[PDB]
């Protein structure tokens, strides 16, 4: 199991602009495209970070070539960040990809809002960040994907998606 497989399966895969949980025009896998309530504005946004008029229908290859942009910008980002970069060094590889997880989701400013959870990781308190993580919006919006995330910074292996 690997980052791409572990989002893969949380995001799913649409090849046309659908609308994410939160009513966000989106495609591939968990691409945001726009917050606005345009389809038009969606399909702007679209066509422009895909390079062609695309008329809101990309191709997997497509799709693959945005997740692999998002990845690494998420995995960036961290490395980038004074408050994320210290807690992404001390964790093990599982751990990490569950903090790749998080931020690839919420964005960084999203993650770095986690001040009390992201002590108890660099503590090395998994029951503790559990339970942290557990009381935010995050977990009562999309419960079964938190689960998911939260069970791998507990247990520190691949259970939850296996
Ligand atoms: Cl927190
Ligand atoms: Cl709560
Ligand atoms: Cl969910």
């Amino acid at each position: 199991m690997n980052i791409f497989e572990m989002l893969r399966i949380d995001e799913g895969l649409r090849l046309k602009i659908y609308k994410d949980t939160e009513g966000y025009y989106t495609i591939g896998i968990g691409h945001l495209l726009t917050k606005s309530p345009s389809l038009n504005a969606a399909k702007s946004e679209l066509d422009k970070a895909i390079g062609r008029n695309c008329n809101g229908v990309i191709t997997k290859d497509e799709a693959e070539k945005l997740f692999n942009q998002d990845v690494d910008a998420a995995v960036r980002g961290i490395l980038r960040n004074a408050k994320l970069k210290p807690v992404y060094d001390s964790l093990d590889a599982v751990r990490r990809c569950a903090l790749i997880n998080m931020v690839f989701q919420m964005g960084e400013t999203g993650v770095a809002g986690f001040t009390n959870s992201l002590r108890m990781l660099q503590q090395k308190r998994w029951d503790a960040a559990a339970a942290a993580l557990a009381k935010s919006r995050w977990y009562n919006q999309t419960p079964n994907r938190a689960k998911r995330v939260i069970t791998t910074f507990r247990t520190g292996t691949w259970d939850a998606y296996k």
